[PDB]
């Protein structure tokens, strides 16, 4: 699948708002993932001791990780589909070291959409949400193809 330039622009125009405060958006997204799908937290040896939303909010280390995650995703989105070089290292680490199934990438995609929908109704109406969903679907499809090449069922 291939996004139109107009779809990419809807993606990039909400991402511009995320970038006013990537750390706060990152916290909201990972906390939403862990609350909606608690089994995902068990993939993180670094964070799985955290018991409550309050502890997650107070973790400086989690905040930092969420900045790394959203900046990596932002760099992918800014390539507007030309993201082979960015996906190689990410797919390798997430297949072989972290062992993240495609279903869990679906769950984080849901969390991203939920937070953007809550925080950004001015830039995240129906057409914009559709564009973001298409971008995240493209990302997951390309990662799933890389996962297979790398030897991981996903
Ligand atoms: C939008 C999707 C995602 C992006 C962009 C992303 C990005 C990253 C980045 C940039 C790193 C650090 C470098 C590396 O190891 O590759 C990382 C680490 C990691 N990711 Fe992801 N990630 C995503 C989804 C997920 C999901 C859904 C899980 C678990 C359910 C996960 C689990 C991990 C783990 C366990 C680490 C290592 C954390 C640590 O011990 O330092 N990732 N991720």
């Amino acid at each position: 699948m291939v996004l139109s330039e107009g779809e990419w622009q809807l993606v990039l125009h909400v991402w511009a708002k995320v970038e006013a405060d990537v750390a706060g958006h990152g916290q909201d997204i990972l906390i939403r993932l862990f609350k909606s799908h608690p089994e995902t937290l068990e993939k993180f040896d670094r964070f799985k001791h955290l018991k409550t939303e309050a502890e997650m909010k107070a973790s400086e280390d989690l905040k930092k990780h969420t900045v790394t995650v959203l900046t990596a995703l932002g760099a992918i989105l800014k390539k507007k589909g030309h993201h082979e070089a960015e996906l190689k290292p990410l797919a390798q680490s997430h297949a072989t070291k972290h062992k993240i199934p495609i279903k869990y990438l679906e769950f984080i995609s849901e969390a991203i959409i939920h937070v953007l929908h809550s925080r950004h109704p001015g830039d995240f109406g129906a057409d914009a949400q559709g564009a973001m969903n298409k971008a995240l679907e493209l990302f997951r499809k390309d990662i799933a193809a890389k996962y297979k090449e790398l030897g991981y069922q996903g």
